[PDB]
């Protein structure tokens, strides 16, 4: 009942062991079969059907220790996220190799073994491994969790080997996960786009509008900053003709952790040539809905967006999605006219008097580009819950890198995708006027490679992260990122 | 002919067309067919074949101009690394949306245009879009050189746009990573993320601010990912950027790319050969060949041929330093004679002495001097390393003192390295980081590790001499 105590019990046995010539972590075992190869091969066999003649190596980890008297053991043996049978009979024993008793007593639960023994199913019609001899492999000299033990800690997030371990439904997100990177990576390759690798490391942060980390480079005695998009670099890289080019990596933002908010995360970033807003909405539509009908086979899904403990709720990724312009919105919703420029002292003083009358947290510092999105999140960005949604045509003032809109005067031709009320992708016409960019007259370099020419392009962002925790059904980004950022305890 | 002044005048000419009404970077060119899609259905046209009743979109960037007395002007037309010809010819221009002179006399080098027009061949073969008419999309306000040496790596754009084996070497690089990740996927790998910031050579620091503690950047995947061997992922890689703060040079970048796998219940003769398997199937999916030509000593010397087909030399460090020195290294490495015998040789022949004179680094610098230019004829393993220069290598079942270590050596550089893991808690001398011995103690199997250097591979694949000519934006020093 004492951990403490069942380790150095465990640890003493260890020494026991090899202090009686038996190797406790030997070198090499020769495995022939895996679990999954093995249920695959053998699923069909009869009730109590054995295959005495087919001798297979096989591992896995002891997962459960019972027995029916001293001469008849039972395990379960689990690897790679599949579960066989483990029947040790004394008469099938090779008995030269020692003594049947002394061999299988030592096992532990979360022991990882190595078998040679033959397929078969018991009488119960369970898949099962007869060994002619268990040799161990790895003890587990800790109580692993009794299952269903670790259901909610930060053990979960700190030693993440227990909870794949223990809690099947974490190594089912996980394999989700990298589902969609495939699918995504498969999608944009599928369409001829190129995959890069841009620098982790600038001199300056742009391609977003987020606090970004310092550090220290000691060759170059120099500060840089941590990317916090890959933005600039990749349309730097439609100047130079990869006219349809793409990252999906991590990008580092420093603020505030939340459910929805990791201080790494991975975005893909693409960009588009001789493309516009248009096809981003018909791409970001085409993508979700084969996504979701690919991991589903419906375009429909449950979410559990008041936790576990509440009824959910049904996402509908039948395309087309609802588009909702900004202003236009919280002007019909408040019923106050937002007057052009959005910047002047007259309309900051209006967004703020909009947000002091509905007691509306005012943001730091109160600008009229996070006022205005202070007012979108508080009036729109919540209007959609059933289904996904785009919040379309940012003013310029919000979207210091997209094209000046075609027709509405002060706008851009920009779109952010909701689930739930969270964005998950961020895109426009790229704005490819360097004499429009105000920064330009913000880095040099990216200003400078304008001024060579960048074709008129469309450009997106993706939420990995977040897109990966609605379609795993988890309210928390540390469930779909193996090892979150964590206070040391 | 001065590009400052060249940049004035193009810039006004930007400000006077939208004096003028006409918007000199419109929004949305609805392009109908790519240059290379282009150059794949026409290039069986036959010589002066035109195909009037087929009008076609096309876009790309003018890169050279000229004219045939001046109702024919002639185009360079790029889009995606190929090229075609603009056949400007005023029997083909639609006059009723401007002036045939007035459009075409605008046209600079590196100008992006679209095209609205024909295809067809010219009488001397060269295939040809015959525009209709030409708008202008993005127009380049610099002149565009014609040869251009660091305006490569700070302007990675003009290199793409000129070079045309700045392309091909990029484009090989992607080709290598993908062939990577489907080799390792074929093979039921599990592809993760691991966190590139941590609580942990010389580290990159960073500090979160709302947490107020300071994060350091991951010099490698290695343990993240032995841990989740333990979670059951019992094959597992990453392919991502690692930090190492020290020194740039030719073959070392304190951000690169690197790829881990760790592969459970694998033992030496796994790693060694799915090494031979992987770099002998890339190399020939790259080429058709196992054999490459790389310039060993820069294009001005000779070239080597390097030969992949399997299998590779294999090398004991120990052993094969005491041979070719002709002395004898006794155990422990780390006592006084040893080392002392060490620093003798190194002395002798008037090598380096590393600081600080550690065993492991003096093993480091004989093999060096003495073992990693065994055979610039093939790639080759350096194999079974002291305990003492891997600290979490299991044991050589035989050979006291080292390892079923293995690293792979193309032209006297380090592109892999490999090892069979010390999963026995109580002999690892770091547990008598507190994460991984922990994990340790839930039980790793025997598992063989490798890790791949990107970067290196991509230069000898590319034929290249230096990191930065395989990296897109190298981190240079600023004005
Ligand atoms: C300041 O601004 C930030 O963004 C920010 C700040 C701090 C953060 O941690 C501490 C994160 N960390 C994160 N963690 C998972 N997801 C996302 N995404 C996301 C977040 C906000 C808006 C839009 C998006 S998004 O997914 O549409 C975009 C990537 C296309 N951010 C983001
Ligand atoms: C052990 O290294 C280092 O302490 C180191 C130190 C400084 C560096 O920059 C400043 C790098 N940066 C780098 N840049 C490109 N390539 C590589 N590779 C590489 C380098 C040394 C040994 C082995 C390899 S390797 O290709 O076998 C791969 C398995 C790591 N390292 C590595
Ligand atoms: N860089 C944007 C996504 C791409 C926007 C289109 N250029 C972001 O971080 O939100
Ligand atoms: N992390 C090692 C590669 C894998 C080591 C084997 N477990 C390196 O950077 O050289």
């Amino acid at each position: 009942v004492d951990p403490r105590l069942y380790f150095e019990n465990r640890s003493k046995f260890i020494q026991d062991q090899k202090d009686k010539g038996i190797n406790p972590y030997p070198h090499k075992f020769e495995r022939t079969i895996s679990i999954p190869e093995f249920i695959e091969k053998y699923k069909d066999l009869g009730n109590g059907e054995h295959l005495e003649d087919t001798i297979l190596n096989i591992t896995g980890r002891i997962m459960r220790v019972s027995a029916s008297g001293q001469k008849l053991r039972f395990f379960d043996l689990v690897g790679d996220g599949e579960k066989i049978q483990v029947l040790a009979n004394y008469s099938f024993h090779n008995h030269e190799k020692g003594n049947f008793a002394e061999c299988y007593d030592k096992i532990r639960r979360g022991d990882i073994v190595g078998i040679v023994g033959f397929p078969g199913k018991s009488k119960k019609g369970e898949l099962s491994i007869f060994p002619k001899e268990t040799i161990l492999l790895s003890a587990c000299l800790h109580m692993l969790p009794m299952k269903y033990g670790l259901k909610d800690t930060e053990i979960r997030y700190r030693q993440r080997y227990l909870d794949l371990l223990i809690n099947e439904s974490s190594r089912h997100t996980f394999v989700t996960r990298t589902k969609i990177i495939n699918f995504l990576r498969n999608f944009l390759n599928e369409r001829g786009f190129f995959e890069v690798e841009t620098p982790m490391m600038n001199l300056i942060a742009g391609g977003a509008n987020a606090r970004p980390f310092i550090t220290h480079h000691n060759d170059l005695d120099l500060d840089l900053y941590l990317r916090i998009a890959t933005e600039l670099p990749l349309k730097m890289l439609i100047v130079g003709g990869i006219d349809k080019v793409y990252e999906i990596g991590k990008v580092f933002r420093n603020e505030g952790i939340d459910n929805t908010h990791n201080p790494e995360f991975t975005s893909c970033e693409f960009y588009w040539a001789y493309a516009d807003y248009n096809d981003l909405i018909k791409w970001s539509e085409d993508f979700f809905s084969q996504l979701v009908y690919h991991l589903f086979g419906t375009y429909k899904i449950s979410y559990n967006k008041d936790g576990p403990e509440n009824q959910p709720i049904e996402i509908d990724f039948t395309p087309p999605y609802p588009k909702v312009s900004i202003v236009e919105e919280i002007e019909k919703v408040t019923n106050t006219i937002l007057e052009q420029p959005f910047d002047s002292n007259e309309t900051i003083e209006k967004m703020i008097n909009i947000i002091k009358e509905h007691k509306i947290e005012l943001p730091n510092p109160p600008t009229a580009a996070k006022l205005l999105d202070q007012l979108a999140s508080h009036f729109i960005e919540n209007k959609y819950n059933d289904k996904p949604f785009f919040i379309v045509e940012h003013p310029q003032i919000m979207s210091p890198l997209a094209k000046y809109h075609r027709t509405k005067p002060g706008l851009t031709e920009r779109l952010e995708m909701f689930i739930c009320g969270k964005e998950v992708l961020n895109a426009y016409t790229e704005l490819n006027d360097p004499f429009k960019q105000k920064e330009c007259f913000l880095d040099s370099a990216f200003c400078t490679s304008l001024e060579y020419g960048l074709p008129p392009t469309g450009g997106l962002g993706l939420g990995i992260d977040r897109i990966t925790m609605f379609l795993t059904n988890k309210n928390s980004i540390k469930d779909v990122i193996l090892f979150p950022t964590m206070r040391p305890a």
